[PDB]
Protein backbone atom coordinates (compact mmCIF):
# COMPACT_ATOMS: atom_id res chain seq x y z
CA UNK A 1 0.00 0.00 0.00
CA UNK A 2 2.34 2.81 0.96
CA UNK A 3 4.66 1.05 -1.04
CA UNK A 4 6.36 2.40 -4.35
CA UNK A 5 7.45 0.55 -7.23
CA UNK A 6 10.39 2.41 -9.18
CA UNK A 7 11.07 2.13 -13.05
CA UNK A 8 14.30 1.12 -14.20
CA UNK A 9 15.66 1.85 -17.44
CA UNK A 10 17.82 -1.35 -18.52
CA UNK A 11 20.31 -3.82 -16.25
CA UNK A 12 22.45 -1.69 -14.09
CA UNK A 13 19.73 0.88 -13.05
CA UNK A 14 17.87 -2.25 -12.15
CA UNK A 15 20.87 -3.91 -10.14
CA UNK A 16 21.09 -0.41 -8.39
CA UNK A 17 17.09 -0.14 -7.79
CA UNK A 18 17.34 -4.15 -5.98
CA UNK A 19 20.18 -2.38 -3.54
CA UNK A 20 17.68 0.80 -2.62
CA UNK A 21 14.80 -2.05 -2.48
CA UNK A 22 16.31 -4.40 -0.38
CA UNK A 23 17.57 -1.66 2.09
CA UNK A 24 14.55 0.05 2.23
CA UNK A 25 13.01 -3.23 3.74
CA UNK A 26 10.36 -3.08 0.63
CA UNK A 27 9.32 0.11 1.03
CA UNK A 28 10.59 0.56 -2.69
CA UNK A 29 10.07 -2.38 -5.16
CA UNK A 30 11.31 -2.61 -8.60
CA UNK A 31 10.05 -2.91 -11.70
CA UNK A 32 12.17 -2.63 -15.15
CA UNK A 33 11.92 -2.01 -18.72
CA UNK A 34 14.46 -1.61 -21.65
CA UNK A 35 13.75 2.37 -22.49
CA UNK A 36 12.17 5.63 -20.72
CA UNK A 37 9.13 5.24 -23.08
CA UNK A 38 8.47 1.63 -21.88
CA UNK A 39 8.89 2.90 -18.08
CA UNK A 40 6.73 5.58 -18.89
CA UNK A 41 3.51 3.59 -20.29
CA UNK A 42 4.61 0.79 -17.07
CA UNK A 43 3.70 3.95 -15.08
CA UNK A 44 0.22 4.63 -17.10
CA UNK A 45 -0.92 1.24 -16.56
CA UNK A 46 -0.12 1.89 -13.10
CA UNK A 47 2.41 -1.31 -12.94
CA UNK A 48 5.14 0.90 -12.07
CA UNK A 49 4.26 4.37 -9.89
CA UNK A 50 7.51 6.51 -10.66
CA UNK A 51 11.01 6.95 -12.07
CA UNK A 52 13.05 10.28 -12.44
CA UNK A 53 13.14 11.47 -15.98
CA UNK A 54 15.21 14.19 -18.27
CA UNK A 55 12.62 17.45 -19.52
CA UNK A 56 12.14 15.84 -22.49
CA UNK A 57 10.58 12.84 -21.15
CA UNK A 58 8.64 14.96 -18.86
CA UNK A 59 7.04 16.18 -21.82
CA UNK A 60 6.06 12.93 -23.43
CA UNK A 61 4.87 12.11 -19.95
CA UNK A 62 2.91 15.16 -19.17
CA UNK A 63 1.02 15.10 -22.36
CA UNK A 64 0.26 11.68 -20.98
CA UNK A 65 -1.09 12.67 -17.56
CA UNK A 66 2.16 12.31 -15.42
CA UNK A 67 3.32 15.07 -13.30
CA UNK A 68 6.33 16.25 -12.28
CA UNK A 69 6.44 15.40 -8.06
CA UNK A 70 10.11 16.38 -6.66
CA UNK A 71 12.88 18.12 -8.68
CA UNK A 72 16.51 17.62 -8.51
CA UNK A 73 18.70 19.75 -6.72
CA UNK A 74 22.10 20.01 -6.95
CA UNK A 75 24.54 22.40 -4.82
CA UNK A 76 24.21 25.91 -5.26
CA UNK A 77 26.44 29.47 -4.43
CA UNK A 78 23.64 31.34 -4.33
CA UNK A 79 19.99 31.08 -2.03
CA UNK A 80 22.20 29.49 0.72
CA UNK A 81 19.85 30.42 3.41
CA UNK A 82 17.20 27.93 2.71
CA UNK A 83 16.98 24.10 3.44
CA UNK A 84 17.74 21.85 0.09
CA UNK A 85 14.47 20.03 -0.31
CA UNK A 86 12.70 23.74 0.27
CA UNK A 87 14.95 25.56 -1.98
CA UNK A 88 14.69 26.94 -5.56
CA UNK A 89 15.68 24.49 -8.62
CA UNK A 90 18.05 26.71 -10.56
CA UNK A 91 18.38 24.58 -14.10
CA UNK A 92 21.28 23.12 -15.61
CA UNK A 93 23.03 24.93 -18.52
CA UNK A 94 22.67 22.59 -21.92
CA UNK A 95 26.68 23.39 -23.53
CA UNK A 96 28.18 21.87 -27.13
CA UNK A 97 31.91 21.05 -26.12
CA UNK A 98 34.77 20.11 -28.39
CA UNK A 99 38.53 19.40 -28.13
CA UNK A 100 40.86 22.10 -28.47
CA UNK A 101 43.09 20.58 -30.71
CA UNK A 102 40.03 20.96 -33.43
CA UNK A 103 41.41 24.19 -34.26
CA UNK A 104 38.29 25.67 -36.47
CA UNK A 105 35.56 24.06 -35.34
CA UNK A 106 32.59 26.52 -34.46
CA UNK A 107 29.04 26.76 -34.36
CA UNK A 108 29.06 27.82 -37.69
CA UNK A 109 31.02 24.78 -38.85
CA UNK A 110 29.51 22.27 -37.22
CA UNK A 111 27.65 21.20 -40.46
CA UNK A 112 29.01 17.46 -41.89
CA UNK A 113 31.01 16.57 -38.65
CA UNK A 114 30.43 14.23 -36.23
CA UNK A 115 28.03 13.86 -33.10
CA UNK A 116 27.42 13.25 -29.62
CA UNK A 117 24.05 12.99 -28.12
CA UNK A 118 22.87 11.70 -24.64
CA UNK A 119 19.87 10.03 -26.09
CA UNK A 120 17.19 11.24 -28.89
CA UNK A 121 14.38 13.46 -27.15
CA UNK A 122 16.15 14.51 -24.18
CA UNK A 123 17.41 18.29 -23.48
CA UNK A 124 20.81 18.93 -23.71
CA UNK A 125 21.07 16.39 -25.74
CA UNK A 126 18.74 16.85 -28.37
CA UNK A 127 15.85 18.49 -27.95
CA UNK A 128 17.90 21.98 -27.79
CA UNK A 129 20.95 21.58 -29.81
CA UNK A 130 18.93 19.81 -33.07
CA UNK A 131 15.83 22.70 -32.24
CA UNK A 132 18.92 24.84 -33.06
CA UNK A 133 19.44 23.44 -35.65
CA UNK A 134 16.63 22.75 -37.54
CA UNK A 135 15.38 26.51 -36.79
CA UNK A 136 18.88 27.73 -38.01
CA UNK A 137 18.48 25.88 -41.19
CA UNK A 138 15.21 25.74 -42.19
CA UNK A 139 15.10 22.22 -42.75
CA UNK A 140 13.31 19.24 -41.08
CA UNK A 141 15.92 17.24 -42.08
CA UNK A 142 18.11 17.31 -38.91
CA UNK A 143 19.17 13.82 -39.73
CA UNK A 144 21.07 14.95 -42.56
CA UNK A 145 23.23 17.39 -40.40
CA UNK A 146 25.74 15.74 -39.35
CA UNK A 147 27.91 12.84 -41.21
CA UNK A 148 27.67 10.54 -38.50
CA UNK A 149 26.19 10.50 -35.15
CA UNK A 150 25.55 8.40 -31.43
CA UNK A 151 21.84 9.47 -31.13
CA UNK A 152 20.83 6.17 -28.52
CA UNK A 153 17.27 5.94 -29.62
CA UNK A 154 17.22 6.62 -33.25
CA UNK A 155 17.27 3.36 -36.36
CA UNK A 156 20.57 1.68 -35.39
CA UNK A 157 20.87 1.22 -39.74
CA UNK A 158 21.14 5.02 -39.50
CA UNK A 159 23.61 7.46 -39.76
CA UNK A 160 22.38 8.54 -36.50
CA UNK A 161 23.66 5.54 -34.57
CA UNK A 162 26.84 4.95 -36.82
CA UNK A 163 28.98 6.06 -34.31
CA UNK A 164 27.09 4.49 -31.03
CA UNK A 165 28.79 1.39 -30.29
CA UNK A 166 26.14 -1.10 -27.78
CA UNK A 167 27.86 -3.07 -25.14
CA UNK A 168 30.95 -5.27 -24.06
CA UNK A 169 29.33 -7.70 -26.99
CA UNK A 170 28.35 -5.18 -29.66
CA UNK A 171 25.16 -5.76 -28.35
CA UNK A 172 22.49 -3.27 -28.06
CA UNK A 173 23.88 -0.72 -30.30
CA UNK A 174 22.14 2.48 -30.15
CA UNK A 175 19.77 1.37 -27.61
CA UNK A 176 18.33 4.13 -25.31
CA UNK A 177 19.62 2.45 -21.76
CA UNK A 178 23.00 2.65 -19.90
CA UNK A 179 24.45 -0.44 -21.88
CA UNK A 180 24.91 1.48 -24.64
CA UNK A 181 28.58 2.34 -24.18
CA UNK A 182 27.74 6.33 -25.42
CA UNK A 183 24.28 6.55 -23.37
CA UNK A 184 23.57 9.47 -21.28
CA UNK A 185 25.45 12.37 -20.30
CA UNK A 186 28.41 10.47 -19.47
CA UNK A 187 28.56 8.38 -22.46
CA UNK A 188 28.35 11.20 -24.69
CA UNK A 189 31.28 13.27 -23.08
CA UNK A 190 33.06 9.68 -23.50
CA UNK A 191 32.16 9.85 -27.11
CA UNK A 192 33.56 13.21 -27.63
CA UNK A 193 36.81 12.44 -25.09
CA UNK A 194 37.66 9.42 -27.29
CA UNK A 195 37.52 11.47 -30.69
CA UNK A 196 34.63 9.46 -31.60
CA UNK A 197 32.75 12.37 -32.76
CA UNK A 198 33.55 15.75 -33.12
CA UNK A 199 31.19 17.68 -30.60
CA UNK A 200 29.34 16.36 -27.62
CA UNK A 201 25.84 17.86 -26.35
CA UNK A 202 25.64 17.76 -22.56
CA UNK A 203 25.42 19.73 -19.70
CA UNK A 204 28.19 22.01 -18.26
CA UNK A 205 28.75 19.90 -15.37
CA UNK A 206 29.13 16.57 -16.85
CA UNK A 207 32.42 18.27 -18.25
CA UNK A 208 33.65 18.93 -14.83
CA UNK A 209 32.74 15.76 -13.18
CA UNK A 210 34.71 13.97 -15.52
CA UNK A 211 38.23 15.91 -15.89
CA UNK A 212 40.66 16.57 -14.00
CA UNK A 213 40.93 13.94 -11.69
CA UNK A 214 37.02 13.84 -10.96
CA UNK A 215 36.40 10.33 -11.83
CA UNK A 216 39.00 8.01 -11.91
CA UNK A 217 37.62 6.07 -14.47
CA UNK A 218 40.07 4.96 -16.79
CA UNK A 219 39.00 6.81 -19.95
CA UNK A 220 38.86 9.97 -18.04
CA UNK A 221 41.62 9.31 -15.77
CA UNK A 222 43.81 11.82 -17.94
CA UNK A 223 41.35 14.11 -18.99
CA UNK A 224 42.12 17.91 -18.53
CA UNK A 225 39.34 20.63 -18.69
CA UNK A 226 42.01 22.87 -20.81
CA UNK A 227 41.91 20.22 -23.52
CA UNK A 228 38.08 21.27 -23.91
CA UNK A 229 35.79 24.03 -25.36
CA UNK A 230 32.65 25.01 -25.43
CA UNK A 231 31.07 26.20 -29.07
CA UNK A 232 29.19 29.91 -28.54
CA UNK A 233 26.34 30.75 -30.48
CA UNK A 234 27.50 33.74 -31.61
CA UNK A 235 30.97 31.76 -33.38
CA UNK A 236 33.12 31.54 -30.36
CA UNK A 237 34.95 29.38 -29.01
CA UNK A 238 35.33 29.58 -24.89
CA UNK A 239 37.23 27.87 -22.12
CA UNK A 240 34.56 25.80 -20.04
CA UNK A 241 35.17 28.02 -16.99
CA UNK A 242 32.72 30.91 -18.94
CA UNK A 243 29.64 28.76 -19.03
CA UNK A 244 27.71 31.25 -17.92
CA UNK A 245 28.39 33.55 -21.20
CA UNK A 246 28.16 30.27 -23.38
CA UNK A 247 25.47 27.91 -23.11
CA UNK A 248 23.01 26.91 -25.71
CA UNK A 249 20.18 27.16 -23.38
CA UNK A 250 19.49 26.56 -19.47
CA UNK A 251 17.85 23.14 -19.11
CA UNK A 252 14.77 22.26 -16.32
CA UNK A 253 16.55 20.23 -13.83
CA UNK A 254 14.96 16.40 -13.81
CA UNK A 255 12.47 15.37 -11.85
CA UNK A 256 10.60 12.71 -10.35
CA UNK A 257 7.09 11.93 -12.30
CA UNK A 258 4.19 9.88 -11.32
CA UNK A 259 0.18 9.02 -12.16
CA UNK A 260 -1.35 11.99 -10.85
CA UNK A 261 -3.47 10.12 -8.19
CA UNK A 262 -0.64 8.58 -6.90
CA UNK A 263 1.76 12.02 -6.36
CA UNK A 264 1.51 12.27 -2.95
CA UNK A 265 1.72 8.90 -1.87
CA UNK A 266 4.94 8.49 -3.94
CA UNK A 267 5.87 12.35 -2.49
CA UNK A 268 5.84 10.88 0.96
CA UNK A 269 7.46 8.04 0.55
CA UNK A 270 10.80 9.60 -1.26
CA UNK A 271 11.06 12.21 1.35
CA UNK A 272 11.51 9.41 3.47
CA UNK A 273 13.62 7.68 1.49
CA UNK A 274 15.99 10.13 1.39
CA UNK A 275 16.59 11.19 4.79
CA UNK A 276 17.66 7.62 5.27
CA UNK A 277 19.77 7.01 1.76
CA UNK A 278 19.87 10.92 0.87
CA UNK A 279 23.17 13.01 0.97
CA UNK A 280 23.45 13.29 5.00
CA UNK A 281 21.28 10.16 5.71
CA UNK A 282 20.73 8.01 8.39
CA UNK A 283 22.38 4.90 6.51
CA UNK A 284 24.15 6.81 3.56
CA UNK A 285 27.78 6.36 3.26
CA UNK A 286 27.26 3.70 5.54
CA UNK A 287 25.08 1.07 4.08
CA UNK A 288 23.28 2.99 0.72
CA UNK A 289 23.75 6.13 -0.92
CA UNK A 290 21.11 7.12 -3.37
CA UNK A 291 22.24 9.48 -4.82
CA UNK A 292 25.94 7.27 -5.77
CA UNK A 293 26.58 5.08 -8.77
CA UNK A 294 30.54 5.99 -9.52
CA UNK A 295 29.65 8.74 -12.31
CA UNK A 296 27.04 6.40 -14.09
CA UNK A 297 24.22 8.52 -13.00
CA UNK A 298 21.81 5.30 -12.50
CA UNK A 299 17.93 6.62 -11.09
CA UNK A 300 19.69 10.08 -10.43
CA UNK A 301 22.01 11.89 -11.31
CA UNK A 302 25.27 11.68 -9.01
CA UNK A 303 25.61 15.41 -8.10
CA UNK A 304 22.12 15.67 -6.82
CA UNK A 305 22.31 17.20 -3.26
CA UNK A 306 18.63 16.27 -2.74
CA UNK A 307 15.44 15.62 -4.43
CA UNK A 308 13.10 19.23 -3.52
CA UNK A 309 9.40 19.75 -3.09
CA UNK A 310 7.96 22.22 -6.05
CA UNK A 311 6.21 25.19 -4.74
CA UNK A 312 2.77 26.25 -7.13
CA UNK A 313 2.38 22.43 -7.44
CA UNK A 314 3.46 23.27 -11.09
CA UNK A 315 1.07 21.29 -14.00
CA UNK A 316 4.44 20.03 -15.99
CA UNK A 317 3.93 23.24 -18.71
CA UNK A 318 4.44 25.25 -15.43
CA UNK A 319 7.62 23.47 -14.36
CA UNK A 320 9.32 22.64 -18.29
CA UNK A 321 8.41 26.65 -18.82
CA UNK A 322 7.05 28.29 -21.53
CA UNK A 323 10.29 28.89 -23.48
CA UNK A 324 11.10 25.28 -23.45
CA UNK A 325 7.76 23.86 -24.23
CA UNK A 326 7.45 25.50 -27.45
CA UNK A 327 11.13 24.79 -28.79
CA UNK A 328 9.86 20.89 -28.42
CA UNK A 329 6.58 21.61 -29.61
CA UNK A 330 8.73 23.35 -32.74
CA UNK A 331 10.79 20.81 -33.12
CA UNK A 332 8.14 17.77 -32.74
CA UNK A 333 6.18 19.29 -35.85
CA UNK A 334 8.98 17.88 -37.96
CA UNK A 335 9.16 14.48 -36.78
CA UNK A 336 -2.06 6.28 -26.99
CA UNK A 337 1.89 6.56 -26.07
CA UNK A 338 1.12 9.38 -28.16
CA UNK A 339 -1.27 10.58 -25.86
CA UNK A 340 -1.57 13.95 -27.39
C1 LIG B 1 29.50 24.04 -14.17
O1 LIG B 1 29.47 22.85 -13.41
C2 LIG B 1 30.44 22.79 -12.40
C3 LIG B 1 30.50 21.37 -11.84
O2 LIG B 1 29.47 21.21 -10.89
C4 LIG B 1 30.09 23.86 -11.34
O3 LIG B 1 31.14 23.79 -10.40
C5 LIG B 1 30.66 23.53 -9.08
O4 LIG B 1 30.10 24.70 -8.53
C6 LIG B 1 29.75 24.64 -7.16
C7 LIG B 1 29.14 25.98 -6.76
O5 LIG B 1 29.56 26.96 -7.69
C8 LIG B 1 31.00 24.35 -6.33
O6 LIG B 1 30.61 24.39 -4.96
C9 LIG B 1 31.51 23.60 -4.18
O7 LIG B 1 31.04 22.30 -3.97
C10 LIG B 1 32.16 21.47 -3.84
C11 LIG B 1 31.74 19.99 -3.89
O8 LIG B 1 31.58 19.57 -5.23
C12 LIG B 1 33.01 21.87 -2.61
O9 LIG B 1 34.36 21.74 -3.00
C13 LIG B 1 35.00 20.65 -2.32
O10 LIG B 1 34.63 19.35 -2.75
C14 LIG B 1 34.76 19.17 -4.15
C15 LIG B 1 34.21 17.81 -4.59
O11 LIG B 1 34.61 16.79 -3.70
C16 LIG B 1 36.21 19.34 -4.59
O12 LIG B 1 36.20 19.43 -6.02
C17 LIG B 1 36.84 20.63 -6.53
O13 LIG B 1 38.08 20.94 -5.93
C18 LIG B 1 39.18 20.10 -6.26
C19 LIG B 1 40.29 21.02 -6.80
O14 LIG B 1 39.77 22.30 -7.11
C20 LIG B 1 38.87 18.95 -7.24
O15 LIG B 1 38.26 17.75 -6.72
C21 LIG B 1 38.43 17.34 -5.33
O16 LIG B 1 37.33 16.58 -4.84
C22 LIG B 1 37.18 15.27 -5.37
C23 LIG B 1 35.95 14.60 -4.75
O17 LIG B 1 35.77 13.30 -5.28
C24 LIG B 1 38.42 14.42 -5.12
O18 LIG B 1 38.31 13.18 -5.79
C25 LIG B 1 39.67 15.14 -5.62
O19 LIG B 1 40.82 14.41 -5.22
C26 LIG B 1 39.72 16.56 -5.05
O20 LIG B 1 39.88 16.47 -3.64
C27 LIG B 1 38.02 19.44 -8.42
O21 LIG B 1 38.85 19.86 -9.49
C28 LIG B 1 37.03 20.54 -8.05
O22 LIG B 1 37.48 21.78 -8.54
C29 LIG B 1 36.96 20.48 -3.89
O23 LIG B 1 38.32 20.10 -3.76
C30 LIG B 1 36.50 20.82 -2.48
O24 LIG B 1 37.21 20.04 -1.54
C31 LIG B 1 32.79 23.30 -2.06
O25 LIG B 1 32.40 23.22 -0.70
C32 LIG B 1 31.79 24.18 -2.81
O26 LIG B 1 30.59 24.29 -2.08
C33 LIG B 1 31.57 23.00 -6.78
O27 LIG B 1 32.80 22.66 -6.16
C34 LIG B 1 31.86 23.03 -8.28
N1 LIG B 1 32.17 21.68 -8.69
C35 LIG B 1 33.37 21.23 -9.08
C36 LIG B 1 33.58 19.75 -8.98
O28 LIG B 1 34.27 21.94 -9.52
C37 LIG B 1 30.02 25.25 -12.00
O29 LIG B 1 29.54 26.26 -11.10
C38 LIG B 1 29.10 25.22 -13.22
N2 LIG B 1 29.17 26.51 -13.90
C39 LIG B 1 28.12 27.27 -14.17
C40 LIG B 1 28.39 28.52 -14.94
O30 LIG B 1 26.97 26.97 -13.83
C1 LIG C 1 12.81 27.89 -33.26
O1 LIG C 1 12.06 28.95 -33.81
C2 LIG C 1 10.73 28.94 -33.37
C3 LIG C 1 9.87 29.84 -34.28
O2 LIG C 1 10.10 31.20 -33.98
C4 LIG C 1 10.75 29.36 -31.91
O3 LIG C 1 9.43 29.45 -31.44
C5 LIG C 1 9.09 30.78 -31.04
O4 LIG C 1 9.81 31.19 -29.89
C6 LIG C 1 9.44 32.41 -29.27
C7 LIG C 1 10.21 32.48 -27.96
O5 LIG C 1 9.68 31.53 -27.05
C8 LIG C 1 7.94 32.50 -29.01
O6 LIG C 1 7.57 33.83 -28.69
C9 LIG C 1 7.17 33.90 -27.31
O7 LIG C 1 5.79 33.55 -27.17
C10 LIG C 1 4.93 34.24 -26.26
C11 LIG C 1 3.53 34.21 -26.86
O8 LIG C 1 3.63 33.87 -28.23
C12 LIG C 1 5.37 35.66 -25.97
O9 LIG C 1 4.57 36.22 -24.95
C13 LIG C 1 6.82 35.63 -25.54
O10 LIG C 1 7.25 36.86 -25.00
C14 LIG C 1 7.58 35.27 -26.80
O11 LIG C 1 7.30 36.23 -27.80
C15 LIG C 1 7.10 32.11 -30.22
O12 LIG C 1 5.75 31.97 -29.84
C16 LIG C 1 7.57 30.82 -30.85
N1 LIG C 1 6.91 30.76 -32.14
C17 LIG C 1 6.06 29.81 -32.53
C18 LIG C 1 5.61 29.87 -33.96
O13 LIG C 1 5.64 28.91 -31.81
C19 LIG C 1 11.51 28.27 -31.15
O14 LIG C 1 11.63 28.62 -29.79
C20 LIG C 1 12.90 28.08 -31.75
N2 LIG C 1 13.59 26.95 -31.15
C21 LIG C 1 14.65 27.10 -30.37
C22 LIG C 1 15.22 25.87 -29.74
O15 LIG C 1 15.17 28.20 -30.16
C1 LIG D 1 9.56 30.03 -8.50
C2 LIG D 1 9.43 28.69 -9.18
O1 LIG D 1 8.47 27.95 -9.00
N1 LIG D 1 10.44 28.36 -9.99
C3 LIG D 1 10.40 27.09 -10.70
C4 LIG D 1 11.60 26.26 -10.24
O2 LIG D 1 11.39 25.81 -8.91
C5 LIG D 1 11.73 25.03 -11.13
O3 LIG D 1 10.60 24.19 -10.91
C6 LIG D 1 11.78 25.37 -12.61
C7 LIG D 1 11.67 24.09 -13.42
O4 LIG D 1 12.44 24.17 -14.60
O5 LIG D 1 10.69 26.23 -12.91
C8 LIG D 1 10.53 27.44 -12.18
O6 LIG D 1 11.65 28.29 -12.40
C1 LIG E 1 9.19 1.46 5.75
O1 LIG E 1 8.03 2.24 5.79
C2 LIG E 1 7.52 2.53 7.08
C3 LIG E 1 6.37 3.51 6.91
O2 LIG E 1 6.94 4.79 6.71
C4 LIG E 1 8.53 3.20 8.00
O3 LIG E 1 8.09 3.11 9.34
C5 LIG E 1 9.92 2.60 7.90
O4 LIG E 1 10.85 3.53 8.41
C6 LIG E 1 10.29 2.26 6.46
N1 LIG E 1 11.53 1.52 6.48
C7 LIG E 1 12.56 1.82 5.69
C8 LIG E 1 13.86 1.15 6.03
O5 LIG E 1 12.49 2.58 4.72
FE1 LIG F 1 18.93 16.30 -19.00
ZN1 LIG G 1 21.38 32.02 -21.15
ZN1 LIG H 1 0.02 26.60 -11.66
Amino acid sequence: YTRVVWCAVGPEEQKKCQQWSQQSGQNVTCATASTTDDCIVLVLKGEADALNLDGGYIYTAGKCGLVPVLAENRKSSKHSSLDCVLRPTEGYLAVAVVKKANEGLTWNSLKDKKSCHTAVDRTAGWNIPMGLIVNQTGSCAFDEFFSQSCAPGADPKSRLCALCAGDDQGLDKCVPNSKEKYYGYTGAFRCLAEDVGDVAFVKNDTVWENTNGESTADWAKNLKREDFRLLCLDGTRKPVTEAQSCHLAVAPNHAVVSRSDRAAHVEQVLLHQQALFGKNGKNCPDKFCLFKSETKNLLFNDNTECLAKLGGRPTYEEYLGTEYVTAIANLKKCSLEACA
